[PDB]
């Protein structure tokens, strides 16, 4: 029952969400080697995914949390890059699309910044590219991140140099404590916590 609604770019929506995609852009410490090498992106396309149901999954698990946290749920919107975005957004997010050996353990990772996510729509690592050139920094080759509404709730404070969530909290926050210039990433353990909101299709920029 998922349905995919083009958004305009004179829409002030799909400016909003083109801004959250641009802004987070940042160097990454392997020098590009998983994403690419690019400092912004061109946006081919911006979608509203629409699912009922996964909704009322998603707001059913918010109130639950909510409720065990001082009726806050800690609701953020945070970039997702995965080989699975065709499952995620017809399907919702669910074990399958756990990162088994994320450094937070076993879970299902977000980011603050959109080219955290942009390292993995080809896989753990970049995986081998893009499927028709086979290469990491494809400028050809459309990629697709979903920015997605997820809920964090109590969220245990991991200081950074499926599983179940550390107890008496709904999720971890990893917090850059060496890389200055690095947003957080967040993992949550129950794919109900999480929407897959917008799927964004794009290309990396070679950069001038
Ligand atoms: C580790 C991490 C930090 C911040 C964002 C992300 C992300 O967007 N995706 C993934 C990811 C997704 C699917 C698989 Cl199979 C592996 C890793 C991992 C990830
Ligand atoms: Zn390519």
């Amino acid at each position: 029952g998922t349905i995919l609604i083009d958004l305009s770019p004179d829409d002030k929506e799909f400016q909003s969400v083109e801004e959250e995609m641009q802004s987070t852009v940042r160097e990454h410490r392997d020098g590009g080697h998983a994403g690419g090498i690019f400092n912004r992106y061109n946006i081919l396309k911006i979608q509203k995914v629409c699912n009922k149901k996964l909704w009322e999954r998603y707001t059913h698990r918010r109130k639950e949390v909510s409720e065990e946290n001082h009726n806050h749920a800690n609701e953020r919107m945070l970039f997702h890059g995965s080989p699975f975005v065709n499952a995620i957004i017809h399907k919702g997010f669910d074990e399958r699309h756990a990162y088994i050996g994320g450094m937070f353990g076993a879970g299902i990772y977000f980011a603050e910044n959109s080219s955290k996510s942009n390292q993995y729509v080809y896989g753990i690592g970049g995986g081998t590219g893009c499927p028709v050139h086979k290469d990491r920094s494809c400028y050809i080759c459309h990629r697709q991140l979903l920015f997605c509404r997820v809920t964090l709730g109590k969220s245990f404070l991991q200081f950074s140099a499926m599983a179940h969530s550390p107890p008496g909290h709904h999720s971890v926050t990893g917090r850059p404590s060496v890389n200055g210039l690095a947003l957080a990433e967040y993992v949550i353990y129950r794919g109900e916590q999480a929407y897959p909101e917008y799927l964004i299709t794009y290309q990396i920029m070679r950069p001038e």
